C-alpha cells in the first residue's frame, strides 16, 4: 500500500538503500542507505538535492496531538 510502512528515522540503526524513514515529522522515502544515514538530527536536509537520498512527502506517525 501507499502508507508508511517504514518506521521513523533511526540514525545508525539498520538500513540497505531503500530503507524508509520519516523526518520533519513528515515522510521520508530513502533510496540510497549510505546517504541517508548523512542525514543527521539536526541537518535541514531537502533529500532531493543536499541529500540526493530522501523524497519527502507528508506525515504518516498516525498519533494525533503534540505537547512538550
Amino acid at each position: 500500500m501507499g502508507n508508511c510502512i517504514s518506521p521513523v528515522y533511526v540514525d545508525g540503526s539498520s538500513y540497505a538503500n531503500n530503507a524508509l524513514v520519516q523526518n520533519n515529522g513528515s515522510e521520508y522515502r530513502c533510496l540510497v542507505g549510505g546517504w541517508c544515514t548523512v542525514g543527521g538530527p539536526y541537518a535541514p536536509g531537502t533529500g532531493w538535492a543536499w541529500a540526493n537520498a530522501w523524497e519527502l512527502v507528508r506525515s504518516c506517525q498516525a498519533h494525533h496531538h503534540h505537547h512538550h
